[PDB]
């Protein structure tokens, strides 16, 4: 996250960390069993970690739990990034507390303008690199697709939205790819993408959840 605050331990509880001997994505619980992700995310032996603030540092509130499986979307186009998301079951059910918490998903999109949370703990940088230690946290509105697809010509779908500033300066960045936009207390979005991080005319660019509830819902309920 650039341009973003420390959250604060915890007050993100539905924020988790992908781990494969280090941290690489976030994702977002959604239920005690189920983590959604990016599809970009994807790789084999992932253990999913709950309660997380210093990524760094046993706090006392972790869960580390190993996926027992991960599910990416059937129309998941890495080429594009359309379809950008993936489901990780938990090898055993998370253990819910003030803590370690699911976030709901939404009924239909968010509209233009909307304030959201966006959070991770990717780098702090829109030139160099330093990667936080503690969970970051940023405000940021949904943009107008108008403007979405103005920054972007030929290249956003209507399975992605974009949010942030257009001035700059704000921005989600590599290593906050997979984890939470929530506005209105619905997971609306999923770090996905965008040119450079905290680029002038070039926001970032996120899954749009609300077209994926259904798979969501089902995948879920047969695995």
């Amino acid at each position: 996250i650039v341009g973003g605050y420390t959250c604060g331990a915890n007050t993100v509880p539905y924020q988790v960390s992908l781990n494969s001997g280090y941290h690489f994505c976030g994702g977002s619980l959604i239920n005690s069993q189920w983590v959604v992700s990016a599809a970009h995310c994807y790789k084999s032996g992932i253990q999913v970690r709950l309660g997380e603030d210093n990524i760094n540092v046993v706090e006392g509130n972790e869960q580390f739990i190993s996926a027992s499986k991960s599910i990416v979307h059937p129309s998941y186009n890495s080429n594009t990034l359309n379809n950008d998301i993936m489901l990780i079951k938990l090898k055993s059910a998370a253990s819910l507390n003030s803590r370690v918490a699911s976030i709901s998903l939404p009924t239909s999109c968010a509209s233009a303008g909307t304030q959201c949370l966006i959070s991770g703990w990717g780098n702090t940088k829109s030139s160099g690199t330093s990667y936080p230690d503690v969970l970051k946290c940023l405000k940021a509105p949904i943009l107008s697709d108008s403007s979405c697809k103005s920054a972007y010509p030929g290249q956003i779908t209507s399975n992605m939205f974009c949010a942030g500033y257009l001035e700059g300066g704000k921005d989600s960045c590599q290593g906050d790819s997979g984890g939470p936009v929530v506005c209105s207390g619905k997971l609306q979005g999923i770090v996905s993408w965008g040119s450079g991080c905290a680029q002038k005319n070039k926001p970032g660019v996120y899954t749009k959840v609300c077209n994926y509830v259904s798979w969501i819902k089902q995948t879920i309920a047969s695995n």
